[PDB]
């Protein structure tokens, strides 16, 4: 069992996950929490997006996947720089400029006219370099990649108008599902050990994690997120 996966233990916790009752349900449906974020979807159809469903399956036929909530598959996105959310009405996850209280429309209103001037920023290619019970660990495909990436979030922080505490150290991710309930500490070798092997087969099947550009969305839950302004 990795240092990693170790997390979601029973043992490495004394309440239940953060998010539950805010983002989702014990029977893990998702509730309502808007907000506004930057993401890159998937490309319905891709190779890509096959390799993934595919992993998204052998985590599915777990028995443990009863305690996780899954996400639909055309919902798969990697973050590339959070917007703000309902549930967290506060500084640095806000811009100070406006009040806390404001409806988060409003705010989506904000950006969307704020985002108009957006620069031309290169391309980049992600790979995925982990897999979880959550979802898939991310990295540049190179690390000229890594500084691309880099250099949107900057940006992204200027437009915005915060930053979090982790900018800089940011974990670029796929969630594939939220943890519901921490596992019992008995499974996770068997987890360790199919992870391991999914890991790989998603890593030939897909070299580069294709993806659309990245988009300004808005959101009611982690169901669905409407492209509202692409940067394309």
């Amino acid at each position: 069992v990795s240092k990693d996966l170790d997390y979601i233990s029973t043992a490495n916790h004394d309440q239940p996950p953060r998010h539950l009752g805010s983002r989702f349900s014990a029977e893990g449906e998702f509730l309502p929490e808007p907000g506004n974020t930057v993401v890159c979807h998937l490309v319905e159809g891709s190779q890509t997006e096959s390799a993934i469903v595919s992993t998204r399956q052998r985590f599915l036929d777990m028995p443990e996947a009863s305690q996780l909530a899954f996400t639909p598959v055309s919902s798969l996105h990697m973050t590339v720089f959070q917007g703000v959310i309902e549930s967290r009405r506060a500084l640095p996850y806000w811009p100070q400029t406006l009040p806390l209280d404001t409806p988060i429309d409003a705010v989506t209103d904000y950006y969307r006219d704020r985002l108009s001037t957006f620069p031309t920023l290169p391309a980049f290619n992600m790979r995925v370099t982990g897999l979880r019970p959550v979802g898939m660990v991310m990295k540049g495909a190179t690390a000229e990649d890594d500084s691309i990436v880099a250099l949107w979030r900057d940006t992204f922080a200027d437009f915005f108008g915060y930053r979090h505490p982790d900018h800089d150290t940011y974990e670029f991710h796929i969630t594939l599902s939220y943890i519901v309930s921490w596992f019992e500490p008995e499974c996770l070798p068997r987890w360790q050990a199919m992870l391991d092997e999914e890991l790989e087969k998603l890593r030939v099947a897909a070299p580069v994690i294709q993806m659309r550009p990245p988009a300004f969305c808005e959101f009611k839950d982690m169901n669905h997120f409407k492209e509202l302004v692409v940067f394309d």
